[PDB]
């Protein structure tokens, strides 16, 4: 006949209770993190769910060489968590989604919902991205599901990143990427945005799809490019040298805003040190410099602008004010009951206090 | 809100697959059967679905390292119950994807072509075989699922066979209780023997039937004395004892279903030299209702039809549920053993020959 429902789910307790202590069930294999934590696990039970890892381990038993996997090595072009890790594989023991612990995929703000913030995009991000690697189609159609049905509420900074893991995993998302693509195309991101933070296939695919829907796609100036160039090498006398000649502003250029996002903090703190530019001036994006501060997390930069009149009441397009932002850019793991947990840097906890001591101010 | 039913559905199959092919997905160790064949299965697995297993594979790990070095004697950890290899792999792919598969046909399907196969010998012995794996692996799922099974069909079984039913439940435990407990009931309700009641079960089952049929109003008749006699002296094998018993005028071999006792459960030779005598009648028929030529072909024994038939069997008689001795004969043997192929796996053809022993003189009616 059809399926029976009581033995599916007494097999899927079975080995789920298997996963939650492998071993008191005979592991024989271990999958080893980017950061130096570990994972047991059967080698049968992930040759049959993935063909990944049937292929890996049918290469890593010719060399008769405890079998241990380094999933720096396999997958190379993400830095995946280890709650991620412990999902995706929650769920090939057990057919069951596991929720991952809080703080994770939270950020710190206690009046965001958890949705679209980027806790818990990054999470779903290394998600998707190890079911990709694994070669699991229903997870990697699930969490494409949920980034497309997310997506519509995130930032676009968060969007860009976004685009970039639909892209690392090739044609297998296309619904994701190509959404990612029509809202990158159909916002005001910056050409220097796009440059930075995608490869160039995705940024001439972007500029060319703009192009043809007659959109705005102006030029950049090339004295402005050459104030950016100066800044992105830490040449600060290169930038006192163009300046010099009065041809370009560093109102007009946003160097304030480039040195903040991407260049050196050194760089940055040499260029606020002359005072030759607006500190609450914005973007294209609508962003003033304070908030490429809290979107970078450094503690000093942030510091640096409060002590030289930048006002943090100011809020963004989409009503998100400094404070905001870098609630919503560090995870809760590092804002609760002061643990060690792993602690990583302890920059956005920084930043975060920082801008919550200003708030009272 | 609900279970996922997909992907429950994908880890069965995985896992079927995983057991339809162990070597493929590193198989680390291997069940044997008492005949000498090998089950290629996962310590985990069986660990996790089997406290049995866990239990066993945690003292086995003590001694115990080279290729696929663990081994598992089931003729040891069973040694209660001689079980198949059909029922080792429907049980062990239920333990694997957490669905009964069907033994091949002929391992629960007996040789007669009009039989449907739900009450005859063959499928009683699949399900009792699946039964005791399901209670010695600790599967209370499967104990109950064949529980249920065996409950729905005992009604129409033969109640030779619901003796062995009912050795089964008693070896089961507590396990079995309502199985017991309806075997019990159907074997007080009828007018078994005394003589096979004791050489078919335990001595405390024996004890607990007659003590219900005597308080529960039922004739126990008491066991005639030289009857007893006879039957002692044709268990050990002396026919010179036999006949100083029946030289005393005292004693009939058809009072006593001698030729019956001698061709259930006596050796061959027995058997042949007490016919041999000529002094019982060959078409008698026992308390059971059944007659020798029946009894031999219960056997499946075809030296005791032979000579039967040589001394005037008659083979159109039937019993009290209608069967004739060749339909006995075939609901008694597995339908591999007459098969087209004999190298599958070979048995004892004793059976294919009662068969069509039967089948040739039934050709000269
Ligand atoms: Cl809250
Ligand atoms: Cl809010
Ligand atoms: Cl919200
Ligand atoms: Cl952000
Ligand atoms: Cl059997
Ligand atoms: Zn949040
Ligand atoms: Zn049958």
């Amino acid at each position: 006949t059809g399926p029976d429902v009581s033995a599916l789910q007494l097999l899927s307790n079975s080995f789920e209770s298997v996963f939650d202590s492998p071993d008191d069930f005979y592991s024989d294999a271990k999958l080893v993190l980017s950061d130096g934590r570990e994972v047991s696990f059967h080698r049968c039970v992930l040759s049959a769910r993935s063909s990944f890892f049937k292929s890996a381990l049918a290469a890593a038993k010719k060399e008769k060489d405890a079998v241990k996997l380094e999933l720096k090595e396999i997958a190379k072009d993400y830095e995946v968590g280890f709650d991620s890790v412990v999902t995706v594989l929650a769920y090939v023991y057990s057919s069951r989604v596991r929720p991952p612990p809080k703080g994770v995929s939270e950020c710190a703000d206690e009046n965001c919902c958890h949705v679209a913030c980027r806790p818990a995009v990054d999470f779903m991000l290394e998600v998707l991205y190890l079911a990709f690697i694994f070669k699991i189609p229903e997870l990697i159609t699930l969490y494409q599901r949920h980034l497309l049905d997310v997506v519509d509420k995130v930032v676009i900074e968060d969007t860009l990143v976004i685009l970039k893991l639909a892209n690392i995993c090739g044609k297998a998302c296309m619904k994701l990427l190509d959404r990612c693509k029509e809202i990158i195309v159909k916002s005001n991101v910056d050409m220097v945005s796009l440059e930075k933070s995608l490869p160039e296939e995705l940024v001439k695919e972007i500029i060319d799809r703009r192009k043809e829907l007659g959109l705005e796609v102006p030029k950049v100036k090339k004295h402005v490019s050459n104030v950016h160039k100066a800044l992105d090498s830490d040449d600060i006398e290169l930038v006192k040298l163009l300046l010099k000649e009065d041809h370009t502003n560093l109102d007009d250029a946003c160097a304030l805003h480039f040195a903040v996002a991407y260049c050196n903090v050194k760089t940055a703190t040499d260029l606020l040190k002359l005072d030759l530019a607006d500190v609450n001036h914005r973007n294209p994006r609508g962003y003033t410099v304070l908030h490429v501060a809290a979107m970078r997390k450094e503690p000093q930069l942030i510091l640096s602008l409060l002590e030289k009149g930048a006002s943090a009441s100011e809020a963004t397009l989409e009503g998100r004010t400094a404070l905001m932002i870098a609630k919503q850019a560090t995870m809760a793991v590092e804002c609760n009951n002061i643990p060690e947990q792993c602690k990583h840097s302890l920059k956005g906890r920084l930043c975060v206090e920082i801008l919550e001591q200003e708030d009272k101010r």
